[PDB]
């Protein structure tokens, strides 16, 4: 249905000439939102994003193509499926970057209820996807509890200490904080902050965190399914906090938390929690070899919860 | 009158360290608009752009200088002349990039008619340009019909087939589609989409199309005179469609079509045609040699119309 | 209090892979503004900036960290102190970039007076800084007169001529003019232009001016304390004029003037003077050696005033 093509320029690129993952997340979300709004005919905001995995890391000079489609509309929400291809403009070769799902919610104005049409079903796949959407919705809705329950099976005893020869390090020097002011290009015409914009900012903070652990070149491997818990509008300040949670050989998990404050809330210290997300990075050296991250040694009560958290999340993924 | 200077940074650059043509079009249009508004004292939108040819391709590290002036004001419209120079900041050498004309229309608010002053005429050239503007206006106004009539002299018989040894290729794999959401930085303070912004987006889609034919490094040589057919505002989605129309040795023509939809129109499938444009590209290889494009083999009814179209347009240019 | 972290990407970089000084000024100002607004709970605009000196020039691939804090609140204004660190992401090494002060003014809406709380004082330094703020405020307020008085001691006789073998050059070919349209991302949600945005634009014009003198690679060394003389809003055009004022061996002073016009004022030729600033640059050659600038030969009445001006400013700095 909706198709976006973007040539990767220096402006979208990192130090290493690779597409910023955050930039890609923003583009995915924009395409998805437009697919939702083509179905709904009103403005739509990002409700949640499913697990997204990146199969390639696109480079300056290549062209990204993003296709998004409404697979099913429920009451106020719809599931959007997204496919991202990359094409090399010298060899003409195309590769799959990512296949993903995002959920959008229609935001009518202002006291009118919205009536979402039935999505048109033509091919076999259209009908299969329409069923699968109800299943995928169940996973979305049970996700918080699934994790919360796995956490009950983890130790909760903070006595874990690695040997001196293990070479474990603390995560303390990998914490990162940043802040962004939400401006009119960051929000739709009703002033609601784009979810893609939040994701792009998230990822940029998170990558710095990964960098402070390996001192190499991180690239994003995946982001876990997460929910936008509440609205953000123009004028908000979004405060980002990220830290490494755990390592698993060639993977590191960085968690990031996003809090919103309007000008008043900002002075009064009381913000809203917009979302939290968990990003897995790999990293390469200058000879392009995969880096093995050190073992992590949790110290604080928070350190430990996040060490177990990354584990619970990893096991939920592998399944 | 109005002067803009821009140092070319990585942010404005392509993969090859060259100024994005689309970025240059946006800058030209901004300077021109400011010249129009300095004369009109109200907000002004891009009505049309004349043929624009690029004599050099500027590079990261050089400085662009753009001078625009109102040459003549009519009733609601005025002709703006633009000159673009590039300076190399290591050798100090300046070169002409482009000499161009654009027409702007005053958009008063909201029920008041606008009274355009007579442009001040001082030098010989001021008086010559004032006359030439009336002529150039005639060419602008007769342009659609001039083309439409040349098309009557072309074959209209779709039987054209190149030999197998000719090595002609179809244009099918060079089509490109993209989409842009119009946000507040993309429009003036009355919400009207900048024409320069549309041009920048146009060119970025078009260059991808040229790339899919040669698998090299395109650079823009010219854009044909074209008209903005109707307004666009914040909240519109602009859908771009581009394809190669024809080749002429070292030149390829890419056409691009721009349709606007507000949120309602977007869901109801009924958009407005904003403009269509036709861009000529050259391309270089990695040893910096001009590429010769393959011969084009039209297949569909559309293929043929655009094959003839590029010819009609080329002949109108050469004259 | 307020912490911003930014990884330096190609998008923020110059031709030479170095962070744009203007980009850094924008980031400093944003962080500072957020510190002011965290204290005031209303929107705050940049009133003035103190002397700022840059100790390092950060590069693509490094991470900037900016910490800003309210040191003292007066009646409507507050002093903000800022510290900028840079971290190399390969060696993990951190270096001080800059320590600075900026003054913000609360802009309540619209007929309500603002009541600024007393800043909380905890550490020794908190109490020292609170006193020092009253002193630093005195320097801010006496700055225009201090300069004006030094100028009385300078020659005012325009007879200064350097020998032919001195190799002095005129500044005439280093003047630069540019223009920027103020758009919604350039202003807070009340439409007031960000001071940081003006600074970023200032610096980009000024660096071109330095470039036209040495034909090398300028990097910003410092900006003098200056005042924003009046408000700017969305829709303004900001006209920048810059020229080299004087040279002092490895330093060159570039002055820049900023005038604002709304659409009406723009057509009627009557603008507002927003600020003027004076920036000192060094420059390196391609083998990374410091460039020695030529001696400057003033010619016009303006040339001479600015030659003396740069001197007065230099002496005020050294003290
Ligand atoms: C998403 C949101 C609307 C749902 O909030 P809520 O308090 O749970 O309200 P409800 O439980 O009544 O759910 C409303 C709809 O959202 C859906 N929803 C709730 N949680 C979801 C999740 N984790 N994943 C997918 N859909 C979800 C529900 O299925 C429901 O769909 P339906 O109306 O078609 O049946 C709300 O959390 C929100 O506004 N989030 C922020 C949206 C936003 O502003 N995004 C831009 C970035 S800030
Ligand atoms: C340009 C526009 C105002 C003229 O539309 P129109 O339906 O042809 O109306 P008119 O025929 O009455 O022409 C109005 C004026 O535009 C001029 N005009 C029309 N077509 C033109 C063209 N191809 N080139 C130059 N000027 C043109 C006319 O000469 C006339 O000038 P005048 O009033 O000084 O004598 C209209 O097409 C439009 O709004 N285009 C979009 C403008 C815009 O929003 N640009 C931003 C990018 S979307
Ligand atoms: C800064 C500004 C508010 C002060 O203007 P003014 O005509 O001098 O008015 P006042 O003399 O009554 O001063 C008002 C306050 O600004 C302070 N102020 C004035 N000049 C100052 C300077 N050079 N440095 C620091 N503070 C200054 C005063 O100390 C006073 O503080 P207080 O109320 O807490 O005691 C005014 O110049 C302005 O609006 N500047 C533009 C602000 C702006 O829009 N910035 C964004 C970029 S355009
Ligand atoms: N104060 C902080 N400093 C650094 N990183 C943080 C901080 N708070 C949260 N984070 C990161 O954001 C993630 C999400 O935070 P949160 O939603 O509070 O859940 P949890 O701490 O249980 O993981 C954390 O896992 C962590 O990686
Ligand atoms: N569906 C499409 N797919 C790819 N490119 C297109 C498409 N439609 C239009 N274009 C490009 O945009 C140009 C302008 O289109 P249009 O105004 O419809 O005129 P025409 O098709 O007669 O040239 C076309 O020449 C073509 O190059
Ligand atoms: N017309 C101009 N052309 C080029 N540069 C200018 C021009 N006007 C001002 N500038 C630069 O801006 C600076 C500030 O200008 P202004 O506030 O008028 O003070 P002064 O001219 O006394 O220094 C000048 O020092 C100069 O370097």
């Amino acid at each position: 249905e909706v198709v976006m093509s973007q040539a990767i320029q220096p402006a979208h690129a990192t130090a290493r000439g690779e597409l910023s993952a955050g930039q890609l997340l923003k583009w995915i979300d924009t395409t998805a939102c437009l697919a939702a709004e083509k179905h709904a005919g009103v403005s739509c905001v990002t409700a949640s994003v499913d697990d997204i995995q990146f199969e390639e890391t696109a480079r300056v000079g290549q062209v990204i193509t993003i296709k998004a489609k409404v697979t099913r509309a429920f009451s106020t929400s719809m599931e959007i499926s997204i496919k991202v291809m990359v094409q090399d403009m010298l060899t003409g070769i195309e590769k799959l970057v990512s296949v993903a799902f995002s959920t959008f919610v229609a935001k009518p104005v202002g006291k009118e209820k919205i009536h979402l049409k039935p999505v048109t079903l033509l091919t076999e796949q259209d009908h299969v996807e329409h069923n699968l959407a109800a299943e995928r919705r169940k996973v979305r809705l049970q996700h918080e509890d699934t994790f919360n329950n796995l956490m009950k099976e983890s130790s909760k005893f903070d006595d874990l200490i690695f040997d001196e020869e293990e070479g474990a390090v603390s995560t303390r020097g990998t914490s990162v904080q940043s802040i962004e002011l939400v401006l009119p290009p960051h929000a739709n015409h009703h002033g609601n902050t784009f979810g893609g914009q939040i994701m792009a900012w998230m990822e940029t903070v998170a990558t710095i965190s990964a960098s402070r652990l390996c001192w190499a070149h991180p690239f994003l491997k995946s982001v876990d399914m997460f929910k936008f818990r509440g609205p953000s509008t123009v004028g908000d300040r979004l405060v980002f906090t990220a830290i490494v949670n755990n390592t698993f050989q060639t993977c590191v998990e960085v968690g990031v938390r996003v809090e919103a404050f309007d000008c008043q809330e900002w002075a009064e210290g009381r913000g809203r929690h917009i979302n939290s997300a968990f990003l897995i990075y790999n990293a390469a050296d200058d000879k392009e070899n995969l880096i093995t991250f050190p073992r992590i040694q949790p110290i604080s009560k928070d350190d430990f919860r996040r060490y177990r958290g990354a584990i619970a999340r990893k096991r939920i993924r592998l399944g």
